[PDB]
């Protein structure tokens, strides 16, 4: 299947509906009022190395002083990879926020620090390949027992608040992935 086709599940953090360049329809945020904090705080900034179509993306977060996440239904097996989209909108030194990302309790990305990767106000992503078969889940080589439900948690740390801007699932490898452009 081609791309918009191949996406189950699509959330644009701290915002309204946005569909992006390659046709990709980020919901309206499932959580509002419920869990967490959004934020427009970035609206006033420009986001480097996005699309400028898109940048409302990333100048619209969910944050909390607390470990939060989203429960995500999964109806059939298969292959599927999971896109996270961030920008660090506030600091500009390293070693300020920082975070770890589960995926069902495996931590699938360890210390996260948006700023020390990309800068302040510029798009970074984060691509994990899974798969769903024989009633596992596996991901980063472990596996674990799948009920029908992922649940994505952005952990609280030392360093300030967990944060994301948006997030999608498509079936498909990694090989299928829009990809940012080279930074620096
Ligand atoms: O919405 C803007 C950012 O809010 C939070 O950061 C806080 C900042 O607004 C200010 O109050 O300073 C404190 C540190 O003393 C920050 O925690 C969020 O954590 C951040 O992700 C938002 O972009």
């Amino acid at each position: 299947a081609g791309l918009p086709e191949s996406v189950i599940w699509a959330v644009n953090a701290g915002g309204e509906a946005h569909v992006d360049v390659h046709g990709i329809h980020f919901r309206k945020d499932p959580l509002e009022g419920r869990v967490g904090r959004a934020s427009d705080y970035g609206m006033k900034l420009p986001i480097l190395r996005s699309n400028p179509e898109d940048q409302i993306l990333y100048q619209t977060e969910r944050y909390n002083e607390e470990t939060f996440g989203y429960e995500v239904p999964i109806k059939e097996e298969g292959d599927y990879v999971l896109v996270l989209k961030f920008a660090e909108v506030y600091f500009a030194q390293s070693q300020q926020k920082v975070f770890d990302v589960r995926l069902n309790g495996h931590v699938v990305v360890k210390d996260l620090d948006i700023f020390d990767r990309v800068g302040h106000s510029t798009a970074h992503d984060e691509i994990i390949p899974m798969s769903i078969r024989k009633g596992k889940l596996s991901v980063q080589g472990e596996v674990s027992t799948f009920t029908g439900k992922l649940y994505i948690e952005f952990v609280k740390g030392y360093y300030d608040n967990p944060k994301v801007c948006a997030l999608y699932i498509m079936a498909g490898t990694v090989d299928d992935v829009p990809k940012l452009q080279p930074h620096p």
